[PDB]
């Protein structure tokens, strides 16, 4: 189905409400890496087993947290072509699972968002590195890191003062421990916005002032549950004062080498000064590693959801078409 388009009505509402009530998980109930949309299925914005259809995740981000348009769409596609069943049009917002129907062949491991590599990565804020055996799980440990960090630059709120200082501290000790840790292209990028979404999004929109409280933070991130009386953001936002995380500690994209404390700059890696080149390298060397050679059916279907991911990129960069037209 098409990406949708805006909400024709943006203002902040009640989006914790009589027909999003939060339900406890069920025995197969999948929740993944992403607090945001563990929310919305736990609200019902997503169908509550967490697997959906690309167009199901892009109405639920915008309705339920007001995540704009473009963000929503680029998002959405990239994880679906990465992570999901692109002839069922389903997503796992988690692990992998047998509800998004039948595979493509390998190296595809249409892996839902668990998926270590493709989208989910390193240096997460509540969730530890793939290396040290759970990237999915909240993790109490790192949240109450998070609230440290919050008690000690953000007055005991989380801030984009507290995203600039925990980001740099989350690289460091991946840095320091994980030798396997990795923090290039597409990840470098998502680490940074990722880090202002709760102070953008998890914001109750009658204040939209940028400082998320820490029963608010626990809520989300642990319990995949808004506030009671919960309004979404005033307006359609997703990444802004990404640039204050960055410059609070700006790093090159880079990965250990097999060792911790090897930390080593990758000059092929796209980095900030070149988003063109993170979306081109996405498409031609993440998405055609995974389908190198696709039968007719996943190349339709690859091409449409590439056109899709396409509309999400910001203007100024080139379309490219691993598949051809
Ligand atoms: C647009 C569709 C979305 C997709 C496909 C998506 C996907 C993901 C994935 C796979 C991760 C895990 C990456 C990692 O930390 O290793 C992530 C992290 C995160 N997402 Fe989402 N996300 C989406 C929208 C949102 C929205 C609307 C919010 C907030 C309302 C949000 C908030 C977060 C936060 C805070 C994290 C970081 C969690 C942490 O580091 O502990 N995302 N997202
Ligand atoms: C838009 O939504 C708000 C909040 O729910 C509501 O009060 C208002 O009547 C709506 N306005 C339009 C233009 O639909
Ligand atoms: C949580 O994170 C900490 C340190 O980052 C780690 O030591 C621990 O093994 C993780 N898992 C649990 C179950 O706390
Ligand atoms: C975060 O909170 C601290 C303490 O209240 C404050 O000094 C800082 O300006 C805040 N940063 C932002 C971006 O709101
Ligand atoms: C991707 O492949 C296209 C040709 O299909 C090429 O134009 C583009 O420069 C490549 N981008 C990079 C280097 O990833
Ligand atoms: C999922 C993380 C991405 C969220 C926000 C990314 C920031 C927007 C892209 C670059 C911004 C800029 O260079 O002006
Ligand atoms: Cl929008
Ligand atoms: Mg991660």
């Amino acid at each position: 189905g098409l990406p949708p388009g805006p909400l024709e009505n943006s203002s902040a509402k009640l989006v914790n409400d009589e027909a999003h009530p939060w339900k406890p998980l069920r025995p197969g109930d999948i929740r993944g890496p992403c607090p945001g949309l563990n929310t919305l299925a736990s609200h019902g914005y997503l169908p509550r087993n967490g697997v959906a259809t690309p167009a199901q995740i892009i109405n639920a981000v915008q309705e339920g947290f007001n995540f704009d348009n473009q963000a929503a769409i680029f998002l959405t596609y990239a994880a679906h072509l990465v992570d999901g069943n692109l002839i069922t049009d389903l997503l796992s917002i988690g692990r992998k699972t047998r509800l998004t129907g039948p595979d493509p062949p390998p190296p595809a491991s249409v892996g839902g968002l668990n998926e270590h590599g493709t989208f989910e990565g390193d240096a997460s804020m509540t969730r530890g590195d793939a290396f040290f055996g759970n990237n999915h799980d909240f993790n109490e440990t790192l949240f109450e890191q998070l609230v440290d960090y919050s008690n000690r630059f953000g007055g005991g709120k989380y801030n984009l003062t507290v995203a600039g200082e925990l980001r740099f501290k989350r690289i460091q000790d991946s840095i320091a421990t994980n030798p396997n840790f990795s923090f290039v292209d597409f990840r470098f990028f998502t680490a940074y916005g990722e880090t202002t979404f709760p102070a953008n999004l998890f914001v109750d929109g009658r204040r939209d002032d940028g400082q998320l409280d820490m029963d608010a933070a626990r809520s989300f991130f642990q319990f995949s549950r808004m506030p009671d009386d919960f309004f979404r953001a005033p307006s359609p936002r997703s990444g802004t004062g990404v640039e204050v995380v960055v410059q609070a500690h700006p790093m090159q994209p880079g990965r250990n080498v097999g060792k911790i404390n090897s930390y080593t700059v990758d000059p092929t890696s796209s980095d900030f000064s070149t988003p063109c080149l993170m979306y081109e390298k996405f498409v031609n060397i993440t998405v055609k590693s995974l389908y190198p050679n696709p039968t007719v059916q996943l190349r339709k279907a690859l091409n449409t959801n590439l056109d899709f991911l396409f509309q999400g990129v910001a203007a100024g960069c080139t379309q490219v078409f691993p598949y051809g037209r």
